[PDB]
């Protein structure tokens, strides 16, 4: 039968689900690893032990143990990102949507959630795969991975808490797709990994890492790349934070094994309560437990792998939003609110830059401040607010992504670049926040196609053309069916706007600020 | 008789000169110091000792010994700045223009020429003082001072060549005006010193130096201020260039005394032939022999004096031209010519920034480059040309002057700031050069009044209102006439920072002149170089 699929680890039973007057198959909460619980906390994932009889794949799995945002209780714009299922350390499951009737060997897209390596769930209303699966006739998989200490506690040298285990969760999920997706009508030789933020960074990390390269064909990175300043740390800093996590919980610090056993007897949420304490600075867009440059998952530094072309050579499709930084200013920077226009005094601007570039010395801070202050109108609260906004977005997302795209295009086989700047009509966040971090996701996932979601007709046209670009790219390495999204080349450097207006081609996305962040500031910081 | 005047130093006989179908008195080439020749080369000047009989003050004196520009031989554009009289070390003379008939006790303006402290003469056609003095009813003086080595060789510690003597030359001329200008109808209580470029720097230096303060009432600085990067050197760097001047001339370097003795035996042209060789780098807008921060003429660092208010407190009027830099790029940076549009390659842009900011480390160079490059359009020859044009101007003239004006205003009694941005209709330099260093001077001295010079009618009006501002300012401390109906040049205030444009259009008032770049030059870049 259509809903009963036989896989290499045992039988699973999906459920036929309705999509836009019509139906498809959904296989929810399929296990791909053993539950990383008890002794397995912090350890690499192990392949799920095969089961007998029929796994009930009709409802969403548990979400990983994470920090839960409660700045704005009841509020849909903050809550749409929080766990919608019970949280549990037993959380390594994947979900699949297959068009009905089951295609023969079709394009596979694997979704990887963001949330800064400290949160995220595969089960969010915004990641509901039915629309994209139905509309574009693809098999859609959303995986999961451990976040926070559980995913990224790094005590390098240990084999009990090596670090990177969350990236290995993702790799184990891709391995499973490699092994099993053929049984769902998926073509294991035509899988595109894609994800946003910590997920676009994760995608890029699998492009780098020798052990992941063979588990997929192509890649899409939305608003994140592997070289993001927040997306990794050294072995030393990982060890430092992990120790400091032990110290916070009055752990025996005498050795790695005592630290680890101590950290393993704590309740999940005892670890989260102190998670933010291990950071080195008062900071914004900085997360405690993240990937490590370990010599294993990553053979060398990210930079040197980019330069020597030590990475998967394929097509990539990637881009950014217009106001990446506004979510993080609202949450951690003085002067901003959800219920006001958020004009930023000169005083709050300065403390805003220190928060934003927390590794900078005072010369670096002056540099950033000068680069983003209009000195004719320095007391202008709106220019201060927009300037802070651009600092956060240029430094944390846009410029790192541009650095990556320039490095990659030099060795890859097809770059496609977008700048998404459509402000959704039904947005519940205030105008000042602009085109926000994550808000392209709704369109990628087909949500403007659902009538009661109260979107405009041309928002449904835009999401249709995004979905169609995304899946056509997934299928062929080219978002264009043969108006044309051109290749980004190292000479011409073209990208497109993604909004409701007809398509415009531009060149050198934010070159001026990105030379400052990618070339001049690193140089000044290295020198002083 | 108007023409024969008795000064404290001896009698003097002027000459009647025609001006604009009228006439006035001119006393040319009056000595104010002993000829600094022989064992007095490099020495502090000495008062002209009195003479008997009548000094013929009817022709222009000699020009001081200087490098003579010959990049464009016969070209009026460059040649107007060359000495127009025989050069001689015997050159310390002053000129006076006095309205006819002689005023009872009127406003006095003393002109201090520029030319980088290495050149200049009081006798150029562009400094003809007859039109200003005639038109504004002022007593107009032009002084001279020793330039290059002869005026600034600085061997701190020695009293034979202590440095700054060109500036002391200037002081003696002012002391003489103080003493004798009452005899020409001048009021020694109402003298304004004004000059352009090294001239403007000098004026600011007299504002700062305690020994000069009491010799004038008020000051106008044109395209130059004391704290300009090219206007002064440490004693260390001054001594170094002095010793290297010797090394070039094959001199006994065992001691200052032998060094000085050797230098005193060279003919002037020999000193000048090697003048440029003592600079520390390949540069543009750097000059070998300039004032030193010595602890005497300037008590402490110029910066510390500015911050502490250790300066004469008075009114000042000052400003800059739009394209200060173009002259110096033309003469010294790759890719520029006076016969083309001077579109600059990116290669030539980089080597142009190195030449323009020669003291900067590699990181400093990157910052300048980043600050003036449009990275959407980096191979644009027009934008590279203009960026380089702004770099030289912003670093060397405008931002220094802005620093001075902001610091000064904190303590002074009236600031008036201007932006001269009129490109003369009759200009012989190419259009890419724009509003050039020095070209406000012909307007200040009233040359457009003379029909044969073929300026437009609106240029004459511009010259007439510029002269009136300057002299009204000299008269009262404010360029605006009381209870006039004409548009009003507002005070620069530290909160508000207003300035006007100076051109043929009606007056625009603006605020914070070149703030964005001047924050880079005055705050950010100095922090960066001082990190190493
Ligand atoms: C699977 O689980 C759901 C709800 O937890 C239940 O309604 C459904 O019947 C289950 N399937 C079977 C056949 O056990
Ligand atoms: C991709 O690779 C093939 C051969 O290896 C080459 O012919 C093709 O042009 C490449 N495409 C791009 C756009 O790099
Ligand atoms: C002064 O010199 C000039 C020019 O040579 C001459 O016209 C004038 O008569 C001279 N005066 C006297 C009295 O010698
Ligand atoms: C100049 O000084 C006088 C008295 O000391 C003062 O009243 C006047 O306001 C000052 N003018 C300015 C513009 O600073």
């Amino acid at each position: 039968s259509e809903l009963l699929v036989n896989t290499k680890s045992g039988k699973v039973m999906g459920t036929r689900v309705p999509v836009l007057s019509s139906h498809i198959s959904a296989f929810l909460g399929i296990p791909f690893a053993e539950p990383p619980v008890g002794n397995m906390r912090f350890r690499r994932p192990e392949p799920k032990k095969p089961w007998s009889g029929v796994w009930n794949a009709s409802t969403y799995p548990n979400n990983c143990q994470q920090y839960v945002d409660e700045q704005f209780p009841g509020f849909s714009g903050s809550e749409m990102w929080n766990p919608n299922r019970e949280m549990s350390e037993d959380c390594l499951y994947l979900n699949i949507w297959v068009p009905s009737p089951r295609p023969k060997s079709t394009t596979v897209m694997v979704w990887i959630y963001g949330g800064g390596f400290y949160s995220g769930s595969s089960t969010l209303d915004v990641y509901n795969g039915k629309y994209l699966a139905y509309t574009e006739e693809v098999v859609l998989v959303s995986l999961s991975y451990r976040v926070g200490a559980f995913g990224f506690l790094a005590l390098h040298g240990s084999q009990e808490a090596p670090g990177n285990v969350g990236l290995l969760d993702q790799r184990m999920a891709l391995q499973w797709v490699h092994d099993n997706i053929q049984f769902f009508g998926g073509d294991p030789k035509t899988v595109t990994i894609f994800g946003e933020s910590a997920g676009g960074a994760s995608v890029g990390m699998h492009i780098l890492s020798p052990g992941s390269r063979d588990l997929f064909r192509r890649a899409i990175l939305q608003s994140g790349s592997p070289n993001c300043p927040w997306a990794s740390v050294s072995v030393a800093e990982g060890r430092r934070r992990a120790v400091e996590l032990g110290r916070n919980l009055n752990c025996n610090l005498n050795s790695d094994e005592e630290l680890i056993h101590c950290l393993r007897e704590k309740k999940p949420q005892e670890l989260i309560d102190v998670e933010w304490n291990v950071l080195p600075f008062d900071s914004i867009f900085r997360f405690s437990f993240v990937p490590v440059i370990d010599g294993e998952f990553f053979p060398t530094s990210l930079e040197s792998m980019l330069n020597s072309g030590n990475f998967k050579k394929t097509q990539i499709l990637l881009g950014v939003n217009k106001d990446e930084g506004s979510f993080f200013l609202l949450y951690g920077a003085p002067g901003f609110s959800k219920d006001s226009e958020s004009k930023i005094s000169r005083e709050d601007f300065m403390s805003g830059v220190k928060l934003s570039v927390p590794h900078a010395n005072d010369l670096g801070l002056d540099a950033v401040t000068l680069q983003y202050t209009d000195w004719m109108d320095d007391n202008n609260g709106i220019k201060n607010r927009d300037g802070l906004d651009d600092i956060v977005g240029d430094h944390n997302v846009i410029c790192p992504l541009m650095h990556f795209v320039n490095k990659y295009t030099k060795f890859g086989n097809g770059t496609y670049l977008y700048f998404f700047n459509h402000r959704a009509s039904n947005l519940v966040w205030p105008e000042w926040m602009g085109v926000i971090h994550g808000y392209e996701i709704e369109f990628v996932f087909g949500l403007p196609l659902v009538k009661e979601l109260n979107y405009t007709a041309e928002e449904e046209a835009l999401s249709r053309r995004i979905m169609h670009y995304w899946a056509t790219f997934a299928k062929t390495g080219n978002p264009n069916e043969p108006s044309k999204w051109p290749l980004f080349t190292t000479k011409e450097q073209k990208f497109i706007d993604l909004n409701t207006e007809p398509m415009k081609v531009h060149q050198r996305l934010r070159v001026q600020m990105c030379v400052f962040w990618n070339q001049f500031l690193p140089k000044l910081l290295n020198a002083t």
